[PDB]
């Protein structure tokens, strides 16, 4: 061995950079491959182990970005394009970074990200994802995998072993699987492996929990704004075919077998099934994505509630939670009168519109439950308490109600269950007010952006941010956020019948219970049973 940027892996010799964080330094190996680039006949197919290297591999600068659709729809606007691929996209981007603080430390706590988008986009290269300030503030080893997104990731023809599906999810198995392999060299623990990853990245993190053929790769697990069993997360073999068959019916393919409609996705262009993807959704909805996980049998036993119920998931810790206002993102983009600069005070007619794309799966005695549940007789023409009602209708139904579903079965046979609510909105947030604490934006806090002065953050949202950073961290060391014997206020365990949580904000740590209950026991409980009775 020689430098401190020198790693020497099962895979082959490493060069990493030393990145400057908050006036100190650390090491960063960016762009390490874990996988064979899944290009050409391996387009669809399972991910298949890099094939180790001689000599030394460059991991200096951050890898490509995986073929995904590109928002446009505000263009220069910050708060959108942040989320934008800011490296080039190439089907080659089967990569991992590495952000390990100095000197290298020999055995401790590592966190792996797995990064959100609805499953048809993402990066790991983001600026709100840089593990630096993480990693050099906790002292921990921050790994940030890749994986395949939209139908380049997730195309489904159940029974084919060319386009079986979920091999984004493969894809991160192989990071993980990396990450227990190799991570030693780097100075991390193997054994206390963190995964960590937020609304669709938080989904996965959920779905490595109940797959068999992942639970032995990783320690505990956090979910941000994201749960296995959402209703966008996954669809059927019969759907995710449907939508495959669809798929080609856009290209002008052969749709006489799988052979032959595999053929044809796999000459075309990436951009080209890109530009299409959209159109095989069933319905005319919102937060709903094309090319998502299958309930195959496979990488998922049988049905994730089944799963659910019968505690056939890795046992362990786990911290999740959700954000105030999650509903918001998506009413913007796709629900009638909406837009990002104005108040979006929504009418009457508006309401019912936004409630037919929010429960798309849903009858007219349905669409009437939902909309009874949400709305004050007393005060129906209420501009302001309309957009709330429909942005809370979009969060319960897609993001906080699914969770608190996997949360109550969870800690029935978990080890330890850790409930936040964060609520706080960011001073220097470029989103409309009317928006809130939006679906993503708890991250910045996650990943410590508030200590980088230049960003415009307040006093006190720095302070928060090290308060979550450390809830994070301690937890991925322990299973406990909370510092064994410290003066500072207890973040209460999540118990089946306590069901306590708390908020995240800059106030002093306010504990609560039952979150959103009322709202809950109608998505959970009383709505599928009246969709099925009808
Ligand atoms: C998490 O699992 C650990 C280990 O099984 C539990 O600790 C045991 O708890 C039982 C009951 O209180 C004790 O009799 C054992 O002595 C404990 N074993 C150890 C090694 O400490 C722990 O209770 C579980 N925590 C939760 C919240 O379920
Ligand atoms: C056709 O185009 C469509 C475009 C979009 C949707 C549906 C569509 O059709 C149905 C959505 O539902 C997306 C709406 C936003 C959701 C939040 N993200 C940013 C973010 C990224 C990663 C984690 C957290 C936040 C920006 C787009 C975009
Ligand atoms: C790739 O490696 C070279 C040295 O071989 C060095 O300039 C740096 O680490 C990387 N250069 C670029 C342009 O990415
Ligand atoms: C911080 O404030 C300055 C001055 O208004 C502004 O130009 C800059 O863009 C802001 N930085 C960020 C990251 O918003
Ligand atoms: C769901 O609906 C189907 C069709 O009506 C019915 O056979 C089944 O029993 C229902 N499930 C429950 C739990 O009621």
């Amino acid at each position: 061995d020689h430098s401190e940027l020198l790693v020497n892996t099962k895979s082959g010799k490493v060069m990493g950079t030393r990145v400057p964080v908050l006036s100190s330094h650390i090491s960063a190996f960016l762009g390490i491959p874990f996988a064979e680039p899944p290009v050409g006949n391996m387009r669809f197919r399972r991910p298949e182990p890099k094939k180790p290297w001689s000599g030394v591999w460059n991991a200096s600068t951050y890898p490509n970005n995986c073929q995904q659709y590109v928002d446009e729809q505000f263009p220069g606007f910050s708060g959108s394009e942040m989320w934008n691929p800011n490296r080039e996209m190439s089907e080659d981007c089967l990569y991992l970074n590495i952000w390990v603080p100095s000197p290298r430390p020999k055995s401790t706590t590592v966190m792996v990200w797995i990064y959100g988008g609805g499953f048809y986009s993402g990066s790991s290269t983001l600026d709100v994802y840089n593990g630096k300030y993480l990693a050099y503030t906790e002292e921990v080893v921050l790994v940030s995998l890749s994986y395949r997104v939209g139908a380049f990731g997730f195309l489904a023809l159940h029974g084919s072993q060319e386009a079986p599906g979920n091999v984004g999810l493969l894809d991160q198995r192989m990071a993980l699987q990396w990450v227990h392999d190799n991570i030693q060299f780097f100075g991390g623990d193997p054994k206390t492996v963190t995964i960590f990853g937020e609304s669709a990245g938080g989904a996965s993190v959920g779905m490595h929990i109940l797959s068999p053929g992942s639970r032995d790769l990783f320690r505990r697990a956090i979910l941000q704004s994201g749960s296995p069993n959402c209703p966008w997360a996954s669809v059927s073999v019969a759907e995710g075919r449907r939508r495959a068959v669809e798929l080609g019916r856009n290209l002008n393919c052969n749709l006489n077998s799988d052979e032959e409609l595999i053929h044809c996705l796999r000459e075309k262009k990436p951009q080209e099934l890109i530009d299409v993807e959209w159109n095989v959704l069933p319905f005319d909805s919102i937060f709903r994505f094309s090319f998502v996980p299958v309930i195959d049998g496979e990488f998922f036993p049988t049905s994730l509630e089944s799963m659910l119920n019968s505690g056939n998931f890795k046992k362990t810790q786990i911290l999740l939670g959700v954000n105030k206002d999650e509903g918001s993102f998506f009413l913007l983009y796709g629900a009638p009168g909406f837009s990002k600069d104005s108040e979006s005070k929504i009418s009457r007619e508006d309401f019912m519109s936004g409630v037919k794309l929010s429960v798309p799966h849903a009858n007219d005695l349905g669409l009437d439950a939902v909309t009874l549940q949400y709305t004050d007789w007393m005060d129906d023409n209420n501009g302001i308490k309309n957009r709330d009602g429909l942005d809370d209708i979009v969060g319960d139904h897609n993001v906080i109600c699914p969770l608190m579903h996997f949360v109550n079965k969870y800690t029935k046979f978990g080890n330890g269950t850790y409930l936040y609510f964060f609520n706080h909105r960011a001073s220097n947030l470029v989103w409309p007010e009317w928006m809130g604490v939006i679906h993503g934006y708890e991250i910045e806090f996650v990943f410590g952006l508030p200590l980088v002065k230049e960003l415009n953050y307040t006093a006190e949202e720095e302070a928060l941010s090290r308060r979550i950073m450390h809830y994070w961290a301690t937890f991925a060391k322990t299973g406990n956020p909370n510092e064994p014997h410290s003066q500072e206020s207890k973040w209460p365990l999540f118990t089946t019948k306590e069901q306590k949580f708390i908020d995240l904000n800059t106030e002093p740590m306010k504990v609560h219970q039952r979150l959103r209950v009322q709202m809950c026991v109608f998505w959970n409980q009383f709505l599928p049973k009246l969709l099925n009775a009808t």
